[PDB]
């Protein structure tokens, strides 16, 4: 009882697998309104993935079908495609280079790749990396031979979040996000999850990694879930994809560290709303907010209701807090585990005029 | 020609004097508007000043009788109305603690008073403070005692920027402003400006002052005026009051330094919407936007239209960049000199239902 009012938060960094069976924009974005999150914006390693216009075109169509709340869609970084995205490019999120392992469309074989993006992706729009360990140094030295910024996604490490502490004590323009599996599990849980189920990249950290990230809170600018949704055949397959689901777990796991003192409602707010919005120029959403309910104690259970994954890692975690109501735009689109507005009323942001990232003419 | 869309700017450091002869909500927030200024922040050093629940109530019913744009009024920090707030807190922009010389009734005699307002002030709401050299170092102290956040105003020296670059390595709660006076003037121009008229607090400080605040640009959080109109008779009479008149100027002389490379376009916005919007907690403005023309080359005359300061200290100076056009709420509010809302279309931002600071219950 005695609800609190947060304006409508923002998760930047999920897969939606659409363009399905493991998930597709309208169960995601159910997904995403029960964890009180009213806007999202997809990763582009998707099947085909979105690294050209067509693709992009596609994506945006089949997401302003499928959407129950608002989103932006990211490019991605592919060998060939640099140079080329220049007339779509403000209409993604931002452009996003995975500099790990992928084996995939999105493979770059060289840090001159890195450099050609950095060089031909308009200067003002964001560009995100996934950068593990060494890699997050190497792409700070291209964001700095190239003079412009970058978001390090999915902080996971001591290592990691302690030479983001460096460059920015340096003044170097570089934020950072954490998502919460990195916050409330590590290694200690890898017995229980086991390795088919505990594969995600960047992988769990030790207890130590996971005492520096909340140690190192104020050099954390977002928190995002990196939903990865892929269901329980493929997590205890053979070659099992890495990631996990976290939309509907997200904001219940982190007002549980603020019931807890772990960290204030503003520090919860600043990484979900306020700093998503300023390093992604993403726009407000009218009418809009969410009601959580702080006293509310429950435990995780093998699965949330509407993630097509159908089961979660944070399963028998002691949580409190939980949504109520998201009210997106004027309309109840969810209440007490029912999602109240059809695929489709999700709206594109970057489409919006306060949407569109300011640029020098 | 080939303008620019910029957001609604806030400027959350304004003298507007009433409850009038040096200015008044009326021709403040005309010259907010003619600066590109959708949102202002009004300072308590009024008389009365605003240090108890009446004058608070009568300054919000001025201000919404003659505001021309949107708005928050600050409480200030008395000798004697510490744990006395609590009940209009939430209604304010925040708290403004006057630590330096004021002789006025905001004028604190002792570290304790400013413990007693941190103590007591509620702990989610903004606390911004007048703190000069060592002064900043000493109201760090305190809040770090009461476990809590500051906001340092007008950020003038080497001195105080490193410091607060030091604290900010340390993981602390501290964010600052900066003003266009101690970003484009510097002791070179106080044989132009004469004693009189160069009387401001915090003084204007050496070249080595302004090269250190722009090489720590990272570490500014926010650009603010403080818009501190006196009339001409004032600044050059026996004992002239301190402060210039910057709503009108703010802008162009950051637009100059955007087209001279000094800083980005995203750097500006960060500083004078972004982050001033989640360090106050100010709701969007729906509607409202700002037109510029980064390539009008202009002399700062005498003095600007709107102000009724009627003087300014960057007469002379070559600026390139001028505000042509302001919308705000749907509504065209200023165009190429010209003010079209009249006095009392502006509203306070805190009475709205997303314009409220998010509490635990
Ligand atoms: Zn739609
Ligand atoms: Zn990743
Ligand atoms: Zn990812
Ligand atoms: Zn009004
Ligand atoms: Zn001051
Ligand atoms: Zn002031």
């Amino acid at each position: 009882a005695k609800l609190v009012r947060l304006p409508g938060l923002i998760d930047v960094h999920v897969h939606l697998q659409e363009p399905t069976h493991k998930e597709d924009f309208a169960s995601g974005t159910a997904a995403a309104l029960a964890g009180g999150i009213t806007m999202v914006c997809a990763m582009p390693n998707t099947r085909p993935p979105i690294i050209d216009a067509p693709a992009l075109a596609l994506a945006q169509k089949l997401a302003e079908a499928g959407a129950r709340c608002d989103f932006a869609l990211f490019l991605g970084a592919s060998s060939e495609n640099a140079g080329t995205l220049g007339t779509v490019a403000g209409s993604a999120a931002g452009l996003k280079l995975y500099l790990n392992e992928t084996f995939s469309e999105l493979r770059l074989d060289s840090v001159v790749q890195w450099m050609e993006h950095f060089e031909t992706w308009p200067s003002h729009l964001p560009i995100v990396a996934h950068a593990e360990q060494q890699t997050v140094a190497a792409v700070l030295m291209v964001a700095q031979l190239t003079q412009r910024s970058v978001h390090i996604c999915h902080v996971a490490r001591k290592e990691e979040i302690l030479l983001i502490k460096a460059a920015k004590a340096r003044g170097l323009p570089v934020t950072c996000e954490v998502a919460p599996h990195h916050l409330f599990l590590s290694h200690d849980d890898l017995e229980r999850l086991g390795p088919g189920k505990g594969e995600v990249r960047p992988e769990l950290g030790s207890r130590q990694d996971v005492e520096a990230l909340w140690e190192n809170m104020a050099v954390i600018d977002c928190f995002a879930s990196d939903h990865a949704p892929h269901t329980l055949e493929e997590k205890c397959g053979s070659r099992p994809p890495p990631g996990f689901p976290g939309l509907e777990t997200m904001l219940p796991l982190l007002l549980t560290a603020v019931s807890e003192g772990r960290l204030s409602l503003d520090d919860l707010l600043q990484r979900l709303h306020h700093n998503p919005r300023r390093i992604f120029h993403l726009p407000p959403q009218e009418d809009t907010y969410v009601e959580v309910d702080l006293e509310h104690e429950w435990t995780i259970p093998s699965h949330m209701p509407f993630s097509k994954a159908h089961w979660t890692p944070f399963e028998g975690q002691k949580v409190k807090g939980t949504v109520r109501r998201v009210v997106l735009r004027g309309e109840v689109a969810y209440i007490d585990g029912q999602v109240l507005v059809p695929p489709g009323y999700g709206q594109d942001v970057r489409k919006w005029p306060q949407g569109a990232v300011p640029q020098l003419p």
